[PDB]
């Protein structure tokens, strides 16, 4: 396999997602030979630890992840670590300082990688002093990992994005979304475009609607603190859902490259519809769940630390509407919600039903293909076909495919596959700033109506789909959601 | 559920067929209620039995069936038998008695069905005394449900159409063809037309090719009376390869009533080309299975009764082609055989690979659609997706769906559908004149070519799934066969 030159600087290096995810994920890009020899880890943050004890701090965390000790060894030779505070201008130099020796240690021309695993205010901070203290690399490429979130409004946003852009362009930013980077999320476009029954019928002539369902069948939980002033909305369906939508609405691009598949998805998103507050009453559905059908499955005002007076939305489904010829007319619904029936992340496409008469008792229902992401992958074609009884009918079966355990062994985590995917400069499984703007607009949107409390806050019962507003929203179309739990 | 009035005869009512799938098939439709107080079956042979000893034959047949003894003798007493030999006019008042005395003594008004369970050379001969002996009802329906095979050439075939014409008009014809009566060949249609993504996909913008398979294991066996002088031409490719092809190149037909079917069929079957002695050459392949791997696996001309200067077909390949703008430039190819590696039924539709560059190493295979009539009805779409690598490539996976246990108990036998669409005067699962005329013009000119040995005969052995001219076939083409076996 051909080798990769880098250099990544992991701020936050101490931190819960660097020891249980990042330095793991590098690790297995080293076990599968795509680094080699030319390449460094830096890792920095406050705490004041020399370069052997932070070896040791990566040591134990790729301790699961041993087989051949020698193997261990000789990657974890490839860090160092310098203490530093984000904050402070001038201790800047010093990180610079240790780039450069690592550099020269390991001979690297450029190609850096800063990551960013800490908190979200220091996010813009950070980026402006890479520049200003000249961090970056003058040869190569220089490519900045933001985590999640990226903003928390199209405002915020929209400043953060300013202040990255001081020392970088839009193409070397890689904005976290771990729903992007996972197996079953890259087959949508394999299984449209690779396949002309497919690909022909993608468009408004053949599909009647499209549903995404990201469901948990886990409540608030400990996470009250974060998850009260977020909701379903901004938790689940400004950045996942809308990003999953993208791949499904995007027009066919002119080719596979991440830069055509960019521009082909964002002509979908430009013609999304922004909604005022009449249309937000209309299309959208927020909730809150209430008792379950036991005693340990309380409401949510109930939760610990849930203001009794919290309006907050632990539930949300809406109609999406794009103005571009092929989804002239065609519903996308989208829903996510904790305590929930199931826990499943889905896409499912539905297919016009066909004029043709059979004569029978039975006429032909609508197609469905379905692509289960989580939580585990599969995918299901529902058709039309003929039923076993003396009289001619129709009935509908079910033609499916399951993700084989060797599949599931191959299969990189998502972590991984981003970090693999920044080094290879390709920007195809990430969202880019049109994208997430418009996410933002959209959701903002439908933010004011909320914490304007202009729109009713539903309830539902723990362990149903939703609320009957829910089935409602379907019904005004003639439509209903397929995966019924 | 409503009840059927009929009277049918049995001609070779003592027969095997009658005893082992006649006889139990109606008991089944009784079973069902659909055959309650008026109807009755009148079964005659030479044999000289009275009505007690031919309602003990019948008792002895369906014994394996019976469940309630009450409910099979209230069936066995709808019976009544005659003497009678088909080549005596005069005896023909003699049956014509005992059907009148039937029809009264359950008071059913014409409804006529004649059954002819015996020799092919009484087929033209019983038909035309039907009528000069007056044994039609002048009320109701007169049908006829003419055993196999229905002639051995056009000629003859044409002849006994002359013949049977002379009582019964086409559509009151009914040639038995029990792979026509196989649930999963009715699905064809149902599949095609009931679902729009594959109905606009039907056609020379997204097929490749056809191709239909009727694999068998077993050999000649005890069979080689009959079979050297008729051959896998004859036994297989005439009549029910034939049949299964006209249900995939029909056009669309206009409803889905027998009349418009046959129709649509027969659009197809006056566009399909006729081939001369060069075309034979060049389209199809015949063979004759050599010896296996073992020593039980003997040579075709080793077979018991088979004479050592045989040059009979055991094993037919070749392609049909229709000129028809659906079908411009698609090749049809069918195959049957003995001793081949597998006993299967099957129908494989390779649609034609898409032109997308997602600049992967593998590129987009072709799409197949297949399913399978024998053994166990199943339905396979091979479709391309994402490959499990850290490169983003293309594979190919496999929606499948089985028929359950529950369908397979549903599930009526062929011959049981046949009888019971003949008595609702179905036309659709039967092949039409026109349907059957052109599928003997087309063997016809391959059989001359064959009989005057202007043609090579290919050796293969036995376990294979043909000799290597049937691969050439479709390597011309750039086709390859599907099922390897
Ligand atoms: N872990 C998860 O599952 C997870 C999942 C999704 C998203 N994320 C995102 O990943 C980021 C951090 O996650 P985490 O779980 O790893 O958190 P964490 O345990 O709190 O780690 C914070 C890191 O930042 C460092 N730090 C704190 N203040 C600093 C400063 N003033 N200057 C320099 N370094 C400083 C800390 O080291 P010192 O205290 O020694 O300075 C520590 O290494 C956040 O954006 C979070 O949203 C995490
Ligand atoms: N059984 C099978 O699996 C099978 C499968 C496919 C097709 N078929 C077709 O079904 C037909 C017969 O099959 P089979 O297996 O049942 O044969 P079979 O046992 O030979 O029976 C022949 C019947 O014809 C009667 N018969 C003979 N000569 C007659 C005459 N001169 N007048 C009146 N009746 C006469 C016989 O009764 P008498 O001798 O007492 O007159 C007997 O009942 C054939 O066309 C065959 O091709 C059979």
């Amino acid at each position: 396999v051909s080798e990769i030159k880098t250099l990544v600087t992991f701020f936050g290096g101490t931190g819960d997602l660097a020891k249980r995810k990042l330095y793991p994920s590098v690790f297995n890009l080293y076990k599968k030979g795509y680094l080699q020899k030319h390449f460094a880890i830096v890792g920095t943050a406050r705490q004041a630890l020399n370069d052997d004890e932070f070896k040791q701090l990566v040591r134990d965390s790729i301790k699961d992840f041993t087989d051949d000790q020698a193997q261990a060894e000789a990657f974890i030779e490839h860090f160092s670590y310098r203490a530093h505070d984000v904050t402070d201008a001038a201790s800047y130099a010093v990180l610079k300082e240790a780039i450069e020796e690592a550099a020269d240690k390991f001979d690297i021309d450029g190609n850096r990688i800063f990551y960013m695993s800490v908190a979200p205010r220091f996010f813009g901070t950070i980026a402006k002093y890479l520049k200003s203290e000249g961090l970056l690399a003058d040869t190569g490429y220089n490519r900045l990992m933001i985590e999640k979130p990226f903003g928390t409004s199209y405002d915020t946003a929209a400043e953060l994005q300013n202040d990255l852009e001081n020392a970088f362009d839009d193409n070397q930013l890689f904005r976290i979304d771990h729903y992007l980077g996972k197996e079953m999320v890259q087959n949508i476009a394999a299984l449209r475009f690779g396949n002309p029954i497919f690909d022909a019928a993608w468009n408004k002539d053949y599909i009647k609607n499209v549903q995404v369902t990201l469901s948990e069948v886990l409540g608030v939980e400990e996470r009250a603190g974060y998850y009260d002033t977020a909701g379903a909305l901004l938790d689940m369906i400004q950045n996942h859902t809308m990003q999953i939508v993208g791949w499904l609405a995007m027009e066919k691009p002119e080719s596979f490259t991440d830069k055509d598949i960019r521009a082909a998805k964002n002509a979908a998103f430009n013609a999304l519809k922004i909604y005022d507050e009449a249309e937000v009453n209309k299309y959208f559905v927020r909730a809150q769940y209430g008792a379950g059908d036991s005693a340990d499955f309380k409401p949510y005002l109930e939760e610990l630390d849930v203001p009794a007076d919290s309006k907050n939305n632990t539930f949300i489904a809406g109609e999406l509407q794009f103005d571009l010829p092929r989804w002239e007319g065609v519903p996308f619904y989208v829903r996510s919600g904790k305590r929930l029936a199931a826990k499943q992340t889905r896409v499912d496409i539905v297919f016009k039903a066909g004029t043709f008469n059979f004569g029978s008792e039975q006429e032909a229902c609508e197609a469905v293909l379905s692509i289960i992401i989580d939580p585990k992958g599969a995918i299901e074609l529902k058709l039309n076909a003929k039923s076993v009884e003396d009289a001619f009918n129709t009935r509908t079966i079910d033609l499916g495919w399951t993700v084989s355990d060797e599949d599931k062994k191959n299969t990189p985590e998502p972590y991984e596959r981003m970090i693999h995917d920044t080094m290879n400069g390709d920007g195809s499984n990430f969202a880019d700033w049109n994208g997430v703007s418009i996410a933002w607009k959209f959701v903002d949107a439908i933010s004011a109506v909320y914490t304007a409390d202009k729109a009713p806050l539903e309830t539902y019962k723990s362990g149903s789909m939703g609320p009957e507003a829910s089935d409602k929203l379907l019904a005004a179309n003639g439509d209903a959601w397929v995966f019924k739990g």
